[PDB]
């Protein structure tokens, strides 16, 4: 029972999505005329709000809201802590719509109460490779590739709900409310991640983490020496051993990203990308935002031989707050963003970012199982976390497809 989600242009069923064949559209194609110009009705005590991401103020509020709202993993243990500076990056891609971050706030104190960030982003979203490949050879490739163009669509993250006002109702109408902005801009899809089931995940994935500085990891998770550790007998000394790094990368060649590599970096990762079934396809002007270094957010390092950029990695930063202790209040992670290796096996490029992490005082470094990163878990010593991130879409039906299949890192 989902008395909103069963509403929506959405498959309702593991089964319904199991059967799908073909990428597109679920709902009868409207127009930017049919939808309301008026925003969505809300309490007279509350008003929409377009925050503006220019505005330290706007920003510090979205902030302060994340900060003490935003998520959490099941346990409560930490939550995320998004910075200011991460918030602007992630909010203002180039040709980011204002339009698309909607607020609510109380009218009397403009209590910032809850919020919902829509940003483009252009999506490979046809059908699969092997459903193609099955299609083509019934007479149906043409169906099958329709919709292979890539697309202009909305990225939905950064939902939150204040505390004080959960279960209220008040997220159904905030999802509402973006869908009719996005739509009166001519946008009819969406694509969006979740640590919660929700109808209907086309993919799905584990989360892993790499610890980096594992005194302070332990001090925190457990709050002592973990399971087999203080189990042969000897921790602590053991778990610094096990978890150690170079202090410098392996990879001589290896700098940081600067503006003139912009070309030949899109250049690999559109060339890298492009071989999953869905992956965003990027401008010059969105590997520059996206990827060049910026200070405490992205870190970004390529690998250059002979002037040539042949491979690159990238990272990101989200502190969480860690909740229920006095020691330490904040785990510093670093998350494996984008990448490309053509000269070098991944698992040795990616032993870079560790050490680059380590290095600039991270934690751990975190992913989900998307792209090749799995290819790279065993041998640098990541372990499954309890965190798994669904990834949607909005109006679009869409056959199920392992995570090792999409290529869209969300922030
Ligand atoms: C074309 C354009 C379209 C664009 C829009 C595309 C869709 C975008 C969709 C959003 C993509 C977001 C991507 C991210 O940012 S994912 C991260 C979401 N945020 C958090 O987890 C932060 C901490 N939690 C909260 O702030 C609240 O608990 C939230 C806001 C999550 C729910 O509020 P609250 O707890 O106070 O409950 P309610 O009474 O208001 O509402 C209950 C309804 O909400 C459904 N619910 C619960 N969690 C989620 C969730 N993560 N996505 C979608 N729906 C969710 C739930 O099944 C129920 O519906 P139903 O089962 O009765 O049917
Ligand atoms: C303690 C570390 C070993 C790992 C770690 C570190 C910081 C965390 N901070 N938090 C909050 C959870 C953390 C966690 N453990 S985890 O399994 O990797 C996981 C990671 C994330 C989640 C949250 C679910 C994903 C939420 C979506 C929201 C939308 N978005 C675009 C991406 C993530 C749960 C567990």
């Amino acid at each position: 029972a989902h008395a909103f989600w069963s509403t929506q242009p959405v498959p309702q069923t593991e089964d319904e999505t199991e059967k799908i064949v073909f990428a597109g559209p679920m709902d009868e194609p409207k127009t930017v005329a049919d939808i309301p110009e008026e925003p969505y009705p809300i309490a007279s005590t509350f008003e929409w709000w377009t925050p503006n991401m220019e505005a330290a103020d706007d920003i510090h509020a979205i902030y302060e809201l994340l900060r003490d709202n935003y998520v959490e993993d099941d346990d409560s243990m930490f939550r995320f802590n998004y910075s200011e500076e991460f918030l602007q990056w992630a909010l203002c891609p180039p040709n980011y719509i204002p339009d698309w971050h909607v607020a609510v706030r109380r009218k009397a104190d403009k209590k910032l109460l809850a919020f919902i960030a829509g940003v483009p982003v252009t999506l490979r979203m046809g059908t699969p490779k092997y459903m193609k490949v099955k299609a083509q050879e019934k007479g149906e490739g043409e169906e099958a590739a329709k919709y292979d163009e890539p697309r202009h669509i909305c990225e939905i993250n950064f939902l939150c709900v204040h505390k004080q006002l959960r279960e209220k109702r008040l997220a159904p109408i905030l999802i509402k409310e973006a869908t009719r902005r996005v739509n009166r801009t001519n946008v009819w899809q969406a694509v969006y991640t979740a640590g919660v089931l929700l109808p209907t995940p086309y993919a799905s994935g584990q989360y892993f983490h790499r610890s980096l500085n594992p005194e302070k990891l332990v001090e925190i998770r457990f709050a002592g020496a973990p399971a087999q550790y203080a189990a042969f007998a000897n921790p602590m000394a053991m778990l610094k051993r096990n978890y150690q790094l170079p202090s410098a990368p392996k990879n001589s060649g290896l700098r940081e990203m600067k503006p003139s590599d912009v070309p030949q970096v899109r250049r690999i990762l559109m060339n890298y990308l492009d071989s999953f079934d869905v992956g965003p396809v990027f401008s010059d002007a969105e590997i520059s935002h996206y990827l060049l270094p910026r200070d405490g957010v992205v870190f970004t390092y390529v690998v250059e031989n002979d002037k040539k950029v042949t491979d690159f990695f990238s990272f990101y930063r989200i502190p969480s707050t860690v909740i229920g202790n006095a020691n330490y209040n904040l785990l510093n992670a670093a998350y494996v963003h984008y990448y490309a290796a053509t000269s070098i096996p991944l698992h040795q490029l990616i032993l870079d970012l560790l050490i680059v992490a380590h290095s600039r005082g991270f934690d751990v470094c975190n992913m989900v199982e998307i792209l090749d990163n799995r290819s790279f878990v065993e041998q640098l010593k990541f372990g499954a976390g309890d965190g798994h991130l669904r990834y949607y879409f909005y109006n679009w039906a869409y056959p199920k497809i392992k995570p090792s299949q999409v290529a869209l890192v969300m922030l």
